[PDB]
RNA sequence: UGCUGUAAAGCUGGGUCGAACGGCCUCUAGUGCAGAUCUUGGUGGUAGUAGCAAAUAUUCAAAUGAGAACUUUGAAGACUGA
């Protein structure tokens, strides 16, 4: 890729952790929550059950938090939020905050351009 | 619309909207819900379903009126039966 040379980005899991239930009942909302309860075929980890979230799970070190461009991506909210991505721009990419106005965006994607710094949402309002 | 995290969650594109709000270092608590025949409010399936059958009984025409089985008048047929 354009940025810092990486190996090649594996994901262990890349479905999401639903919680159990959460198909079945509208209150039951899909953030995981682990099963505590004495009797169920979940946290008992019957054949057929939904996989749960462990730690065996957890990205290599040396890809972990890249985007598939192979950057990490920092939150910008105003012009002077992108000086410390000044030597950082082969690793480091700037995302616009969502609430920075239409005014301060194009100035904010002006600057980067000059610094050569990646931004990850360039069509933004 | 996508991105990050094993995860709790975090960020972002588009739409709606109209007055406040967030990151970081700390402090603090009336701080996290699927259950308690939980509380209050709201809403379903059931379902256009059960049903609207006691007390003999109503009918023709005219008027009115946007509209008349059900109002008024006339003509009948009835009943309460002191």
């Amino acid at each position: 890729a354009t940025s810092v040379p990486h190996p090649k980005i594996v994901k262990k899991y890349t479905k999401k952790f639903k919680r159990h239930h959460s198909d079945r009942y509208h209150r039951v909302a899909e953030n995981w929550r682990k099963q505590k309860g004495i009797d169920s075929c979940v946290r008992r980890r019957f054949r057929g059950t939904i996989p749960q979230p462990n730690i065996g799970y957890g990205s290599n070190k040396k890809t972990k938090f890249l985007n598939p461009a192979g950057y990490k991506v920092y939150l910008v909210k105003n012009v002077k939020d992108l000086d410390v991505l000044l030597l950082h721009t082969k690793s480091y990419a700037a995302e616009i905050a969502s609430s920075v106005s239409s005014r301060k965006r194009v100035e904010i994607v002006a600057k980067a351009k000059k610094l050569g710094v990646k931004v990850t949402n360039p069509k933004g309002k």
